[PDB]
Order: C-alpha cells, then sequence, then structure tokens
C-alpha cells in the first residue's frame, strides 16, 4: 500500500530521499541567492522542505509590515523555523498530519491521486520529456546533481505564522489542462479557530438555553487536506482563480462583487454554500475542461513516438482509448474522475469522513486571535482521531474545543508581532 517515508531532521543527504533542493522560483529576482534547502521525500513525488515560505512577491518579506494590516489575525515572527530544533519538530508534524490523512480511505485516496497525477509533460524527439514543471533540482556546490520528479513542495508559512496557501508554479498550465508542480504553505502548530453552535460545555446555571456560538481550533489534517485540494486542481490543469461566484445573483463573474468568493475556494471548501450551484455554472466548467483536455490529446498526446514510463503514467492520469499516434478522450470515465475532483474532493466532505468539525462557511464573519498546539503529543493529537480521542471523552468534536488545555493562547503586539506562547 502507500508508504509514508518517515525521516529525521538530520538525517544525511543520500540523493534519493534527501536532497539539498534548489528552489523552484530560483529564477525570479526576488530569490536571488536563497538555497538551497534541505528537503525530503516524504511520499513518492511529494516533498517536505522545513523552511519558511519566501518565493513570492507577498512572501518575499517576513518582517512585521510597515503598511496597513489588512489580516487582524495574522501573527509575525520572522526568526520562526530558524533553528534545527524548529525545523525538526516541523518536520515532524507535517509527516504526523500525513500519517493522519492516510489512516482513513478517502485520504490515503487523495495522496495516491496527488504522487500519481504528474504534470503533462512536453515533447521532444517523439517523447514526454521532463521539465521544472514536473522536478526539483538536487544542488550541490553550484552544480545539479540530479532533476528529481515532485508534483508537491511542503513548506513552512510565509509572513503570517498561522495562514496556510498553495502556489502553481506556471500559470497557463494551471488552467490549460496541463497541471502545474504545487508548493504548499503550511503551519501545523499554529492555528487559527473558528466559531460553531455548540451545547455541551461549562455553562453558568443561570443561563436557559446553552445552545450557542462557541469557538474551535481546527484540526491541521483538515487545513492540509483543504490546500492538497487546490494541488489536485492545480496537477489536473484545472484550476481558474480569475473567477468568482456572486452569492446575490448565483452567477459567474470575472471581478469581486460585493458578496462574492473566489469560485477555486468555494469549490475547494464545499459544504452548504456549494449545493445551489447552478446547471449552467457546472456545465461551462465541465466543457472547458474537456475542450482543453481534447486539445492536448490531439496536439500532444498524439504526436508521441516513444513509449516511456511518463507515458504510462499519464495514461493513469488521463482516461483515454485508441492506440499510439490515435489516442482520443475517454469522456465517460474523464467526466466521472473530473466530477470526483471538483465536487466530491472538498474540505467539509472529507471532515465529515474523519469525524472533524469545520465552519459552516469558508469566509469567518470576524478574526479570532491564534493559538499554538504542540500536535506531537499523542496525549493532545492521535494520528487515529486527531484532537477528538474518544478514550479521553473528547468524541463528537468536543476535542476541538478552544478552551482544551492543549490550545495554548500567544501573547502579540497593535502591531501583530509575535511575543511568547502563553503555556
Ligand atoms: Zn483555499
Amino acid at each position: 500500500k502507500l508508504e509514508i517515508n518517515k525521516f529525521n531532521y538530520n538525517d544525511p543527504i543520500d540523493g534519493i530521499n534527501v536532497i539539498t533542493m534548489r528552489p523552484p522560483r530560483h529564477s525570479d529576482k526576488i530569490n536571488k541567492g536563497k538555497g538551497p534547502f534541505k528537503a525530503f521525500q516524504v511520499i513518492k513525488n511529494i516533498w517536505i522542505v522545513p523552511e519558511r515560505y519566501n518565493f513570492t512577491n507577498n512572501t518575499n518579506d517576513l518582517n512585521i509590515p510597515s503598511e496597513p494590516i489588512m489580516e487582524a489575525d495574522a501573527i509575525y515572527n520572522p526568526n520562526y523555523l530558524n533553528t534545527p530544533s524548529e525545523k525538526d519538530e516541523f518536520l515532524q508534524g507535517v509527516i504526523k498530519v500525513l500519517e493522519r490523512i492516510k489512516s482513513k480511505p478517502e485520504g490515503e485516496k487523495l495522496l495516491e491521486l496527488i504522487s500519481s497525477s504528474i504534470p503533462l509533460p512536453l515533447v521532444s524527439n517523439g517523447a514526454l520529456t521532463l521539465s521544472d514543471n514536473e522536478t526539483i533540482a538536487y544542488q550541490e556546490n553550484n552544480n545539479i546533481v540530479s532533476n528529481l520528479q515532485a508534483n508537491l513542495v511542503i513548506y513552512g508559512p510565509g509572513p503570517d505564522i498561522a495562514n496556510n496557501a498553495t502556489y502553481g508554479l506556471y500559470s497557463t498550465p494551471i488552467s490549460n489542462g496541463e497541471g502545474t508542480l504545487s508548493e504548499v504553505s503550511f503551519s501545523p502548530f499554529y492555528l487559527k479557530p473558528f466559531d460553531e453552535s455548540y451545547g455541551n460545555y461549562r455553562s453558568l446555571v443561570n443561563i436557559v438555553n446553552k445552545f450557542v456560538k462557541r469557538e474551535f481550533a481546527p484540526d491541521p489534517a483538515s487545513t492540509l487536506m483543504h490546500e492538497l485540494v487546490h494541488v489536485t486542481h492545480n496537477l489536473y490543469g484545472i484550476s481558474n482563480r480569475n473567477f468568482y461566484y456572486n452569492f446575490d445573483t448565483g452567477k459567474i463573474e470575472t471581478s469581486r462583487q460585493q458578496n462574492s468568493l473566489i469560485f477555486e475556494e468555494l469549490l475547494t471548501f464545499g459544504g452548504i454554500d456549494s449545493k445551489a450551484i447552478s446547471s449552467l455554472i457546472i456545465k461551462k466548467i465541465i466543457e472547458t475542461a474537456k475542450n482543453n483536455y481534447t486539445t492536448l490529446i490531439s496536439e500532444r498526446l498524439n504526436t508521441v513516438t516513444v513509449e516511456n514510463d511518463l507515458l504510462k503514467y499519464i495514461k493513469n492520469k488521463i482516461p483515454v482509448q485508441g492506440r499510439l499516434g490515435n489516442f482520443k478522450l475517454d469522456t465517460a470515465e474523464f467526466e466521472k474522475k473530473l466530477n470526483t475532483i471538483l465536487f466530491v474532493l472538498n474540505e467539509s466532505n472529507l471532515a465529515q469522513r474523519f469525524s472533524i468539525l469545520v465552519r459552516k462557511h469558508y469566509l469567518k464573519e470576524r478574526p479570532i486571535d491564534p493559538i499554538y498546539v504542540n500536535i506531537l503529543d499523542d496525549n493532545s493529537y492521535s494520528t487515529l482521531e486527531g484532537f477528538n480521542i474518544s478514550s479521553q471523552g473528547s468524541n463528537d468534536f468536543q476535542g476541538q474545543l478552544l478552551e482544551s488545555s492543549y490550545f495554548e493562547k500567544i501573547e502579540s503586539n497593535a502591531l501583530r508581532a509575535f511575543i511568547k506562547i502563553c503555556p
């Protein structure tokens, strides 16, 4: 079955699963001189890099901002993740979260999909051939030793140490059916709480109706799975973050409006807000993806004259019929796979399978200060049950209640600078 590789941060370089990686974004001016960074292959084609994400315009400065703060629940600390002990803690936390995801069939299948679903390569001399859209470089002493396959690289957080995000490497392949390598910025220890109505908590006797909005922490496996759903969209080349869904009209628009949400986030979160999408929208999204794939099969796949392992990978990713030089899209099987990746795979549906509580709506009504939690302590967080550990009376979402003892308060200043954890 799918295997998760364990590592300690001080494990030696071997060129197989432990490398020093040149940043995928090394050619951008903002990234001159950065790296290489120690990287660990946790699952085939999935790499963990215990470093702050610092490689795009909006993540390049990790310092406390010098401009109006427009995320009132952010926490800044440019020194987080700069010691070997914090890097090993991060590595262990990501490994443990992935082990949790693998512990249910739906999560195992998601990880298998990301591992196997390589971007569609370019063709050279009749053969599918690898590019930097499908690989990372092992750099040693300013030489490239090898190029290793990669669909996903997971880093630590950007400037806001409690934020999470996904970035596709190349912007044309992210939305034209080819797909692109993805980077994820993830924080397993610094979490942003949310509100949900609940009635099983200590309450004053003079309160008649106890069922009210209470504060909860997310399970960081749900946080990561949300980003992994974005990754799947990026690997199949079916992202488009230029569309907004307007809740007032039920229509897709190409600019943000009063009461709207980026459509990629509406789908990736799922839940109640995706249950009333019109048939017009669904048909247009499916038809766009089908047309993009039909074009790639005729213009690129049918120029392949060399059968190699990359072609094997691609036929497992893309449902096709026919023979070399004359493939056609398998419409029924492509439709089934596409509707799974767009409408079945989402944070809300996955959380239900894991007995994890998530909020009702992607957009939160108010900011709540982040907390710190040591998820490596099995008494607080287990791979099989997360925070909601039955033997400790914390089933049925109760272990996610924010007043649980393992959720530690963080003090910050008015500029949102980290001061300390209150243990
Ligand atoms: Zn998202």
